[PDB]
């Protein structure tokens, strides 16, 4: 049928079997690049706005304020326009692409200082909302339960259905933790199957690995955009994570290049990280006959001025 | 279920109702940006390769050769990689984006001369195939019947199904003519409904309008990428075209900007042309109670270095 606005069209993304990764086709990928704003975030942009409306936090008149490095800003920005909200986004004043894309979607952009970076813009966002709390709503991707909820309701059931319940393993890079949390809850709790949930983080910032091992948390710089926030976010449910896999920046990129040239899949850099990690678990006899489903958060063109090209 | 390669995942694209165009929601758009390679072309890349295989023109060993300004090169290029063909693409040596994207997908790129432009590269493609006819296959988007056939089989039936047969008008910019031809054949001949088929061309190169009016064909330069090839291609079936609408380059762009900021739809420049044209037919009493479905060939990020931003 016909979606009332772009927000209602989120998801129903396809499963594609890999040919040059895994073992006799045991690695299938979910292309989240096929969304209204072309990322997994389209799901949480739609559901964080919907839920804020259902509980009167977001009202006709009120104005979205938020800080974004990328995908969620673009997602929350297509939703704002579709549903008729003014939005203000703050960002480490960067990617000229993402700046031009955001102004294109009718976002009132506020640039912070580089040296301060991501936490620079968060502060600035908060100030704008403390200037007039009654007119501003910060949705807060890293802790908003509406983030994991849409993945329990949509991304997870789609995996169940499309695999006919044969899914044995889910692999998901962790940014907010929303996807692995929501997906894992759907299959383990709603559908009653005891899959292996695998979180993927950069080896350069292995904070989930470090936490779970009782070792000093040392975050670090990497090139895998969308994962490796350098802290454990509230929307990563550790309790549902059966395994953590680390990937280096170089491998992730090469794997993203391999996905394009060898499989004809236009995947983002974080997509190369999940697939590198899935490929390793797939070439262990213990996962040989298991069906491994991998989340490919974004598409290639979002990355044209990055190390991916 | 699970697609054997990226080629099998083409289409099943969503219908989104517009809010700031048409009259009481009579204009709904089909987002073809949601495809393996993020355009309508993904459909013809898949089906031109499939059909060449089904009739032994394309064989394991053989090598795709073709000339492309954009979308079909990227489409045929993701298919080549997914199905395991080497491909050579020639192009007016341009858009650095599209160059980097194509090399990214494992395409052996051949650049021609600018001044000669699009017909420059066609010639060069032909030479490469005359150098060794037995190892090269040119698929020829502008006349290959497999182009309109996939739209009769997929894009058209999806419109029928999603609208429940209530579709009254289809609006489609014409590049190859494949989409309007295939879609129109599905609904008029396969489903038996006498819709208005509307072809959209730039007012700067109104060659379809000029032809049908028995007036001298004067092609001209414009900024609407993907339509207005400046000749009538063999895959445009004039016989199924009930009406032709012309749009200027400036309007098309503003409409593409309106689609982003007002509707939260990331559409390409040609998407602004179809919607401008649909909006005019929608605000005539004669189309007031009619359901108008519009083809939005591509997505915004394909256009970041263009006049759209
Ligand atoms: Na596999
Ligand atoms: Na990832
Ligand atoms: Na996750
Ligand atoms: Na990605
Ligand atoms: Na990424
Ligand atoms: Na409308
Ligand atoms: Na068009
Ligand atoms: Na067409
Ligand atoms: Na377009
Ligand atoms: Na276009």
């Amino acid at each position: 049928a016909i979606y009332a606005d772009n927000s209602y069209s989120i998801g129903n993304t396809p499963l594609v079997r890999l040919k040059h990764f895994g073992h006799n086709g045991n690695v299938v990928v979910k292309i989240e690049g096929r969304n209204p704003s072309y990322s997994v975030k389209c799901r949480i942009g739609a559901n964080m706005v919907w839920q804020a409306e259902k509980d009167g936090t977001l009202t006709k008149g009120k104005e979205i304020v938020d800080a974004t490095s990328g995908n969620t800003g673009i997602a929350l920005a297509y939703v704002a326009a579709a549903r008729g909200y003014k939005i203000t986004l703050t960002a480490p004043e960067m990617s000229l692409e993402r700046k031009r894309l955001l102004c294109g979607l009718g976002v009132n952009l506020v640039l912070t200082e580089g040296a301060k970076g991501m936490k620079g813009a968060i502060a600035k966002a908060e100030e704008i909302v403390a200037s007039d709390p009654s007119r501003y709503v910060m949705l807060k991707q890293f802790e908003n339960p509406a983030n994991p909820q849409i993945h329990r309701e949509t991304t997870g059931p789609e995996i169940w259905k499309d695999t006919d319940g044969k899914v044995d393993v889910v692999v998901a890079g962790v940014g907010t933790g929303g996807s692995i949390t929501g997906i894992s809850r759907a299959i383990k709790l709603d559908f009653g199957k005891q899959i292996t949930s695998v979180a993927v983080e950069p080896v350069e910032s292995p904070v989930i690995s470090q936490t779970l091992a009782g070792e000093e948390v040392k975050p670090g710089p990497h090139k895998i955009q969308g994962i490796g926030a350098g802290f454990i976010p509230k929307n990563l449910d550790l309790s549902i994570i059966d395994r953590v896999e680390t990937v280096d920046s170089d491998t992730a990129l090469a794997t993203a290049r391999r996905l394009m040239a060898e499989e004809g899949i236009l995947a983002g850099i974080s997509s190369g990280a999940a697939v590198a990690a899935a490929d390793r678990l797939a070439k262990l006899p213990e996962f040989a006959d298991k069906l491994i489903v991998v989340i490919l958060p974004s598409a290639s063109e979002r990355y044209l001025s990055t190390a991916l090209f």
